[PDB]
């Protein structure tokens, strides 16, 4: 509890993720910056959350949280909705999957284009950096899906 050592392995991962979070309400308020842990600043745009709040139910707006995070699987393409249960509410209404834990990797890319500024994926470097991936994907002119 008030113990010493924190431990600092995680912080670093971490680190380029939100430390604190405004609402969809919020976002329309004018709230767009959001902090990370390694103390940075990354604007949501308001633009991305009207036509969130056009999609997503009134008494969500307060209750979710943006950004909204995504663990991704360590090998798989499969991301692991994190947030409030309210945000993987709206996932789960704007995908129309039924959130357990994952989304499909193809939902995930839908929510990238549609929502941009509002999704923090925590990439696993575990099986191919998903920067190079994007390279090799559109040399290829495709993006695996499944």
């Amino acid at each position: 509890m008030i113990d010493k050592i924190f431990e600092i392995g995680l912080k670093d991962i971490f680190s380029s993720s939100p430390a604190e979070y405004v609402t969809i309400k919020d976002a329309l308020d004018g709230k767009l910056k959001i902090r990370l842990n390694n103390n940075f600043y990354h604007e949501i745009k308001k633009d991305e959350v009207e036509k969130l709040s056009s999609r997503i139910p009134l008494y969500l707006w307060s209750l979710v949280k943006i950004p909204f995070i995504f663990i991704k699987s360590s090998e798989i393409g499969e991301y692991f909705v994190s947030g409030e249960q309210w945000n993987k509410k709206a996932i789960s209404i704007l995908l129309g999957r039924e959130i357990s834990n994952v989304i499909l990797n193809v939902d995930v890319e839908k929510l990238l284009r549609e929502y941009t500024s509002l999704i923090f994926i925590i990439l696993s470097p575990t099986r191919s950096y998903t920067e190079e991936t994007e390279l090799s994907e559109m040399l290829e002119h495709h993006h695996h899906h499944h």
